[PDB]
RNA sequence: ACUGAAACUGUAGUAGAACCAAUCGGGGUCGUCAAUA
């Protein structure tokens, strides 16, 4: 289970190779650097779900996300969700803290 | 401007001599499987 802390959102794009680090940057090992969050946003799915129905590995989407953090690292908690080519609409707020899962309102 | 008649294509000969349906294999035994929070 240490092994997916050096794993990094990909595609393929064409023929090459894409990389998805997004605001995290990409530390020495592979692992997300200098305590930065996880290179991917977390979609709460089973539970404290994140709906519009809920969505498809093949949606494109736009999404807010909000900064969480967990015990000795951080993580950007979808918040609200759209398909890519509806309106998001308004910025969300100050989470709930769902337990261990700590809000900031970084959003 | 008088049909020739009569005559067994049969008589003797072992489709056989030689060759392995066989060569190798313990009815045996350990750590995997799923990915996140």
């Amino acid at each position: 289970a240490t092994m997916g802390l050096q794993m990094v959102p990909a595609r393929i794009e064409g023929d090459n190779i894409v990389l998805y680090p997004g605001t995290s940057r990409i530390g020495n090992n592979g692992r997300p650097a200098n305590n930065d969050p996880m290179y991917a946003a977390w979609l709460p799915y089973y539970q404290n779900r994140i709906a519009y129905q809920m969505a498809e590995h093949g949606d494109h989407v736009r999404f807010w996300a909000e900064r969480y953090t967990r015990g000795n690292f951080c993580y950007w908690r979808v918040r609200q969700i759209a398909r890519h080519n509806q309106n998001l609409g308004n910025r969300p707020e100050r989470g709930r803290n769902y337990g261990q899962h700590h809000s900031t309102g970084v959003i």
